[PDB]
């Protein structure tokens, strides 16, 4: 039941949200990163300094070796692994066990993070971006094929500042959101690709050709921390935010997201930072809705006992060369419905949405645009 699935996520700020899963027979329990930006189920399967535990295939009598290898290099990190299948379950998810592909990670470089408390990644996106190729069926596909679970899941990611989170598989849980749920089309089933049609910073339109917002794609990715923007859009956003907060002086490389800024506890000047509104393509022609992002989201609190006399933050907006990424800081405070069955993504204000006495995160619509341009970058 959905009530059983509530609060089945944990996380440390800036380290990722993970769910408990089991693999093998008898079941071996692991914490697994929930990642809508990739499509492999990959788990550490050998000793590593940053792993508290790992998948031991020899102890599973249901493991099947596919006798095939896979190498997955990422921007900074990388891992090598062997492909196989085994029985998989989510103890606080749907009441089922399925057989699924598993990439058993035997070597890795800068992939596992010290202190993250997760031991693998659950890629929830589509087969088209699975490694080594689209023939390796992703977990969620296996789940839907082998069970009667509806082809839909939802994420409620909660920041540390507001009430962790929930992954609900198979349906929508209404106690997890207030107001209307607004849907934007999934443009293409590989990443969860969507279309941004307009960007405002404190109510001021950036006035760019809307294709620029979706160079070279725009995705929803729980496995990315920041809001990531194409160079042109990033520059316009930083300029606008800088202008609004000009009464205060920021450390040199703060806008590069390298450097912390701190204020005396409780004194963070939230009101001098603008809200960001992202207008997403609606289900009806030239209609859209907007999600509004507060500084409480895009100024990310960095938890470190050593700096804990103050409140310190990193700038959680960064420049991208591979398109817009609406990462965790964006998803936080919203209930996000990945409605694969109807090829759409829903947004609503979640129970743990961010706000202060003056402003609040919001999902609002419909808005109508006169211009009939297709905002997609690639047909
Ligand atoms: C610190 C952290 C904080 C939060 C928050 N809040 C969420 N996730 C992490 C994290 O560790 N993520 C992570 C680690 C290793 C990886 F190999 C990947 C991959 C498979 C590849 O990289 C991307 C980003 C993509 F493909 F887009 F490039 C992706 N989505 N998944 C992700």
């Amino acid at each position: 039941s959905f009530v059983e699935m509530v609060d089945n996520l944990r996380g440390k700020s800036g380290q990722g949200y993970y769910v408990e899963m089991t693999v093998g027979s008898p079941p071996q329990t692991l914490n697994i990163l929930v990642d809508t930006g990739s499509s492999n189920f990959a788990v550490g399967a050998a000793p590593h300094p940053f792993l508290h535990r790992y998948y031991q295939r020899q102890l599973s009598s249901t493991y099947r070796d596919l006798r095939k290898g896979v190498y997955v290099p990422y921007t900074q990190g990388k891992w090598e692994g062997e492909l196989g299948t085994d029985l998989v379950s989510i103890p606080h998810g749907p009441n089922v066990t399925v057989r699924a592909n598993i990439a058993a990670i035997t070597e890795s470089d800068k992939f596992f993070i010290n202190g993250s408390n997760w031991e693998g990644i659950l890629g929830l996106a589509y087969a088209e971006i699975a490694r080594p190729d689209d023939s390796l069926e992703p977990f969620f596909d296996s789940l839907v094929k082998q069970t009667h679970v509806p082809n839909l899941f939802s994420l409620q990611l909660c920041g540390a500042g507001f009430p962790g989170g929930s992954m609900i598989i198979g349906g929508i849980d209404h106690s997890l959101y207030t107001g209307s749920l607004w849907y934007t089309p999934i443009r293409r089933e590989w990443y969860y690709e969507v279309i941004i049609v307009r960007v405002e910073i404190n109510g001021q339109d950036l006035k760019m050709d809307c294709k620029e917002y979706n160079y070279d794609k725009s995705i929803v990715d729980s496995g990315t921390t920041n809001l990531r923007l194409p160079k042109k859009v990033f520059e316009a956003a930083v300029k606008s935010i800088k202008a609004a907060s000009s009464t205060e002086k920021f450390p040199d490389g703060f806008w590069l997201g390298e450097q912390l800024v701190c204020w005396q506890a409780g004194t963070t000047p939230w009101n001098i930072f603008p809200v960001i509104s992202l207008y997403l393509m609606g289900e009806v022609t030239n209609q859209s809705f907007r999600i509004t992002i507060l500084p409480q989201q895009y100024l990310r609190p960095v938890e470190d006992v050593a700096t804990s006399q103050d409140d310190c933050y990193k700038f959680a907006i960064s420049q991208s060369s591979t398109g817009t990424v609406m990462g965790a800081v964006i998803m936080e405070g919203f209930y996000v419905v990945f409605d694969r069955a109807r090829k759409r993504i829903g947004f609503a204000v979640s129970a743990c949405h961010v706000h202060d006495e003056f402003r609040t995160a919001a999902v609002e619509g419909p808005f109508v645009t006169l211009d009939m341009e297709d905002c997609g970058y690639n047909i």
